[PDB]
């Protein structure tokens, strides 16, 4: 499948592997924040669970988005169950959570990982001279790091 | 309380019988509106205002199903009974208390009352079926659904202390 | 039932009195809200669909003015009465007639407590204002230009037959 | 025509039957959807504007039910019949009167059209049960709501006479 | 985590299962519709691309109603990368397909199995006793087999 | 001088903007009218007739508007003023004694029915005076004016 | 049948021509109505999914243009015929096939229909503005430029094969 | 006859009736003029003002209802048709031979600056007869009708 | 370039005739949308914000009766001419200034342009309506009720100074 | 600074005596508009969404009775004073502390800054009404409920501990 | 062609360097967008609707790009060069062919023009950043984001067949 | 004040940096805003209206921006300092004269301030991209974006004088 796209072709490859990669600990992320939002139980249960939501609606954004970008640059856009279960840095969550403080550490725990290797694509797109992916991760990593601090500060004081 | 002629041919007797299944309802449903807005006026604590607020979303959807239910009291031919006396000697709910205000307080009673609503319109649908209406039987069925959901709303604030 | 504190300085025979006045009136908008549904419901004739669609309009509205005022009572330290059993206790209007169908006994039975209702409130602006809340008089202004809209627009439709 | 594959696996049988009585309401309901606007042009009389307008939702709503049902008889890998002569061929409906125009002469024709449409399609939600497809019963009792909601509506301007 | 919801213990525990069922082979469905919108090509090509993101919000809508019924009935909502990995009915999505015909037959397959087995989930669970969840099912039949008939319509045909 | 580049001949551009400013002054009547009526009557079909007629009211300011400015665009001062209505208006006086709404609508029957037929003939004349664009605003506003004297009339066409 | 009396001044032999036009004009593009969600559910092929939507597109302003058509017969005291009856007797229309699949085939029997309500449509301009009725020909040139874009819009999916 | 529930003195009724209709007059004809300016202003800030006094119009349309509404909520008939208007309103007639920007904005700041004060002072006269809801009709009004004043002196007081 | 076969009647030496004049007034008004932008972007003076929203507004309807214009020469079966080079070749429009910065040279030379193609498009319905084709005539009313408003917009701010 | 020329007739001296009060406000309003957003961002503990977002709301309304009141002086000839320095020289609010981060710690800060900006404002009614200003009266009686119902949304986090 | 005094204080080199760069991609986004329109009105085939659709998506996106690119010429002080002979002297794009119809043939003109400006606008972000002004570069970088997705669009119509 | 744990791998000297670059430009955006407002109050002249409304529109984007940089220090475990005190102790804008009134006097003014903080944010990117966190540079990169445009729209108002 030709591209007319110029970027040169080992940036190319480079920026598909570092997409493909982040697309399935995103979608893997994406499943967890609904898990947990049918799960949680206790005190601040409607604001939690309406806020993951919210959370979820951004990450089906940006594992779009991140996606649509291996695609233009000519490669496939791996997201089905079985590239996600063979390429996500997340740890099986937890079935058998419910209070809501348990289920905000272990969604720290992964939203912490998505957004440093966000973080960290940024650079290595950028380094690999694709400014164009390297900002649709910047956005990611705007609304990762909001969400992340989100998280947080429900667990950073007691009252 | 005259009854009132129309074509549709649902038979008498189940016209009957659905009628008093969903006026029954309409009380419950009626109290339990009023009850919904007694306790976010007056509930106080640390997640006072997402509680406040749900309730609100609670108290437009109970205002939906029983003004569906009424509607279908007249499309069978019979007096929808809502006004405040009909729903003081209808009603299945006991008296909500005025003298409480912890959120918590008034989680349990919500959800004493949710739960008898949510329960008494599950049982309707079967009846409304049973009787040979259901389209009445999904009027309950829809209800049942956001009565279920609200009930599981509320528990879940207290099935775990953190 | 207990008083709640609050940093609000409205002198506290005041608030007592405000209190008072807005918890009354609470009653009767809501007995009002079911009447307006009930009438809504069961009426029949040659302008159904006309007059059933603009209660709805006077049932939200008194929702909202039901509303405001119950926040009040609770800003000024009160508990907000608005339960099925206080409703009953407080309210001054008569029972609706559950028995009537035609759109003129509806109307008829309707401006009699919208009118009662509206009244209420026109002295409700004057009590608060008196008692040093303009605050709340202006809740009530609010109510009352709704009020008096309302009374018109349903005794409009009764002031000519043709 | 001819038969459509699919890996819908209703029953073929079930899938045979449901099509006809789909095929036979769609008919029917397009017929009910043309009255409604030949009425609602022709309406002469005191109630003039909000009797037009309303017969506006109910076709709305007519379009609605009547494009879900068609869309179902060709999930089943059946052919949709809603041409002027299929509904031509199949509609159980007497042709409407084009030389009425009292508002009072063409509620009754209405009322008459509605309800031989809702009592159509209160059956048709029992035979799609009864044939094992509770996925198009659901369509019908859909339908069903609206219809008998119509029709009420419609009863209702000639219930009473004031 | 006691509940006031009065369904029979018995109809509670059948009806979580099917639940839990469905909505792993949905999620699965879901993932699945997503990787085929990113990856066709062919004349068709924007009207498939968009009309899929339609049935990715559907499949969202309708598991996010499975699985909070499944929270209702006292049980716990199972769609984690890994429960759905071990529950899915549906068979791996091809990586290495692109023609928009390969896509819609493979696409077909799997609409079609979820929507027979939302068919016979509403039957089950009315059987149960729980009309409320069957109807939940319903509404997913119409919009799985609506959905079903939009992708065999673009085949049962050549122009 | 409201020179302009805009080429309809001067001669076609003041003799439509007579027609337009004439409209104008019947329009604008008719609009206080329409309200006038609306805050009075009283009856049966109160809530039904009082509603219709703030979507007339609603339409003959639209109408009024492309009137008006219509007449600025062709070089001429549109006269939308009190006085200018009072002096040019072709309405009969409103009568201010009347409540039941077969009166008003009677009433409104008669004036709505004049303005119609008035915007009827502008098309006729601002085309004829080779002014296209013109008459398209009249026809604009006449498909209005004639459905609402049909919504009106239809009341009164039959007793029930 | 009868005629209404009107205070709009156009001509009585203009108005009774014009009925005339736009009675025969809202047969056949109510009949165009029919065929376009015939076509719309039937179709199978490739582009499946950009025709069924384009097809409601155009559905629904063929109700528009056919509703401002039947709203101006009444408005110059006539009768506005849209029935099934009226319909089937005065349609220009060669019945829809009811067995044909293929987009291509319903793309040419939708063009060949277009074609003919389009050509109709331009004609009635003239023949209104002939009547000296611009108010009427303005209605027909609005339906005009939406048909013959539909038109171009059918008819450039066939233009070329690739 | 106008019998109603409203329980306002019978005397209080026919004093706030009359002030509601006096001002009733001048706010339909001051949106009158409102439309008269906007039509025919020329100048550098033509688009600005132009928009700005239709927020105007549309402002003067919602208060002059919701007096009228008034009038006959107490038992009275509302007098807004063009005759009313003529013989009620408190305006002198605007200039039909006015185009420049600023020559508009001193017509309006004059009718503006006196419909505003009439207001105010139905407020208080309102009040004093013991209709507060009538008052806070006309407070309503005010707050809007001295916002507009202020926008229109606004443009007047510095030159640059 | 080729001619498209078509069901549209108008006649051939009709659509021959209004093609050329519609890709006519397509080059020119194509070639007014970029001077609004070109003004738009860089004209500065007392009244920059005004005068720079304005023109955005009136760059969006010279593309929307741009692309009415284009589409109708294809329905008539010509070819639609705006791209760059068709549109240099065909405009009428003298080359824009672009070292004017001040609003007043702007309002000029924009006003220069604007009456030429508001006078085009006025002679463009009479030659079109002469031609027999009314419904391209309309969309060249259409067009010319917005250049004429256009016009006198840009006029009114230099017909006075103060 | 200097008073600009009205047509406002309010008297001079009400004038002058009703600017002193507004621009009073406006700086402790601005400066809890300030406070708002200080605690919002820095909020840390259990309740962080729900109160970081009720704390967005009540920014949108001081900025609407903010900019309310500033438009206010200048209707009557003043000058608006909400710069930095005129907030800081005119607020009545203590300065914010900023190592502050639980959510009770903020609770408590807001509840003393709003609670002195209601009272404020309800004295400014009583001010503004003696002063003969009804206008602004009701300017600072709409700020006064949407202060005290601010206050009480705050005061009912803490009033009760579960 | 006057350089404007501003307090941006981005340096005069840099300034000057990317008003290059910017009026260069402007040129090429007009005619790409002009390019688009001519395409989108004359295209046939099997996909016309949704490609000729698609397409005026496309043109939104060029003209918000091209907006922007040319506002930010102004704000460095120089002056965007947008009209029909600026495009003509400056656009690096060939002639369209305007004898073209076949949407496949559409598509291989669509996509050359694409890729060009595509690869165009990536090599502006580089030389914006390193003539010193990243503000300028995240303009491009926005405008890259679209026009690769536009040009993949274009792109995955071709590169199957089936 | 003290540093709040996080996840967030940022290094901590970059933290630190940042964190001090967005407080000091956080302070200077909030004085913007507020200035932005006393003009907007208290500008005369023949420009008003349009000047007045577009200072609100910059005034919503400075309340984004500034939560945007407020939530970035926190986001990064430090305390965001915006209470009236931080703004007074960190801003870099000179006090805004209270006593101007003439348009051009606050275009001026405004100009001044605008240019500070629009060559601040400028600045602010390449601290924070050197500081390793490209992240944050985004955040002033939209910044700078709408300061830069809202820059322009001043100065194009007083560069050129007709
Ligand atoms: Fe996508
Ligand atoms: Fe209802
Ligand atoms: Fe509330
Ligand atoms: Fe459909
Ligand atoms: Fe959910
Ligand atoms: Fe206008
Ligand atoms: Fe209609
Ligand atoms: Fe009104
Ligand atoms: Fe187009
Ligand atoms: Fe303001
Ligand atoms: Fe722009
Ligand atoms: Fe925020």
């Amino acid at each position: 499948h030709k591209t007319k796209n110029d970027l040169p072709s080992n940036a190319k490859s480079t920026v598909i592997g570092i997409l493909n990669e982040s697309l399935a600990s995103v979608i893997d992320l994406a499943l967890v924040t609904k898990q947990a939002h049918w799960n949680l139980k206790g005190p601040q249960f409607i604001a939690v669970h309406e806020l993951l939501d919210t959370f979820r609606t951004q990450l089906d954004n940006h594992g779009d988005t991140i996606a649509e970008r291996v695609v233009q640059l000519g490669g496939t856009a791996l997201g089905s169950l079985q590239a996600v279960s063979s390429t996500t840095k997340l740890k099986a969550y937890p079935t058998d959570i419910y209070k809501i403080h348990d289920h905000l550490d272990a969604l720290i725990e992964r939203y912490g990982e998505v957004a440093n290797m966000i973080r960290k694509a940024i650079d290595d797109s950028d380094e690999a001279g694709d400014p164009t992916t390297a900002d649709i991760f910047t956005a990611a990593s705007r609304d990762l790091d909001k969400s992340l601090w989100f998280l947080e500060a429900h667990v950073q004081e007691k009252s």
